[PDB]
């Protein structure tokens, strides 16, 4: 599916993502703009083997199994599958464990090179939230 990104901020919104963590709406509404242009069936091998899944880009070396990463850890406990589905609830779950993890938002790297710093709140203008 890819979303609009006004369905996008209110569908984030209603599964707890604005200010979990102390990172607005726009933050993440930037950051899956970049990691996948909206699209939750985005996937993107990396060099070490690993691939990136969904809206989020959830990486299998760590957060996801997909049975051809050796070494994943399943952090999770999903099949990466899942998280390429029009329902953004796995893939919101799965990326609340990962901001939690010690370095927030900065675990993206489109995150951490095109959102951050810069004035997020524009992602969410003009939407009815």
């Amino acid at each position: 599916k890819v979303f609009g990104r006004c369905e996008l901020a209110a569908a984030m919104k209603r599964h707890g993502l604005d200010n979990y963590r102390g990172y607005s709406l726009g933050n993440w509404v930037c950051a899956a703009k970049f990691e996948s242009n909206f699209n939750t069936q985005a996937t993107n091998r990396n060099t070490d083997g690993s691939t990136d899944y969904g809206v989020l880009q959830i990486n299998s070396r760590w957060w996801c199994n997909d049975g051809r990463t050796p070494g994943s850890r399943n952090l999770c406990n999903i099949p990466c599958s899942a998280l390429l589905s029009s329902d953004i609830t796995a893939s919101v779950n799965c990326a609340k464990k990962i901001v939690s993890d010690g370095n927030g938002m900065n675990a993206w790297v489109a995150w951490r090179n095109r959102c951050k710093g810069t004035d997020v709140q524009a992602w969410i203008r003009g939407c009815r939230l």
